[PDB]
């Protein structure tokens, strides 16, 4: 079948791995345990198409860059994550995208912005700006809970739906 190889990538904390996990396995982790560099597979049905999604779950920490750039080369879509009660989340944004097209050779490749934790109430990103910087990239801007499962679906099948246009 199908395979969207889906690369998620965001600074520490921002909840990478609790969408992945709400998306795969149907829950919210709600608990310390960062990751090193995780792979799901799972097989789908998207708009109607069987298709696996491959989905490379990345490091926020600065040690492990060299290990993403390598790792990251295949993905065909990425998931650029914030969390919107973290504002320097927010500011590390522009240079996972630079380090995405730099490292895919390209400055349009599918991707998604993503705004986590928006069922917390002390929210620090104010909504305008994600939109902005968004458009200011030419890609959609999709907020999220891994809590509530808000978004979740959404932002993995936005990106689907961006690698089939490419
Ligand atoms: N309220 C709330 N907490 C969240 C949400 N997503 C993640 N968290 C929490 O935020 C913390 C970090 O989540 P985690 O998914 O591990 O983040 P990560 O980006 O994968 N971290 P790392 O880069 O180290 O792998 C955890 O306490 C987790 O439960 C969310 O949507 N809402
Ligand atoms: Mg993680």
């Amino acid at each position: 079948m199908t395979e969207y190889k889906l690369v998620v990538v965001g600074a520490g904390g921002v909840g990478k791995s609790a969408l992945t996990i709400q998306l795969i396995q149907n829950h919210f982790v709600d608990e310390y345990d960062p990751t090193i560099e995780d792979s799901y597979r799972k097989q789908v049905v998207i708009d109607g198409e069987t298709c696996l999604l491959d989905i490379l779950d990345t490091a926020g920490q600065e040690e492990y860059s060299a290990m993403r750039d390598q790792y990251m080369r295949t993905g065909e879509g990425f998931l650029c994550v914030f969390a919107i009660n973290n504002s320097k989340s927010f500011a590390d944004i522009n240079l996972y995208r630079e380090q995405i097209k730099r490292v895919k050779d390209s400055d349009d490749v599918p991707m998604v912005l993503v705004g986590n934790k928006c069922d917390l109430p002390t929210r620090t990103v104010d909504t305008k700006q994600a939109h902005e910087l968004a458009k200011s990239y030419g890609i959609p801007f999709i907020e999220t809970s891994a809590k509530t499962r808000q978004g979740v679906e959404d932002a993995f099948y936005t990106l689907v739906r961006e690698i089939r246009q490419y």
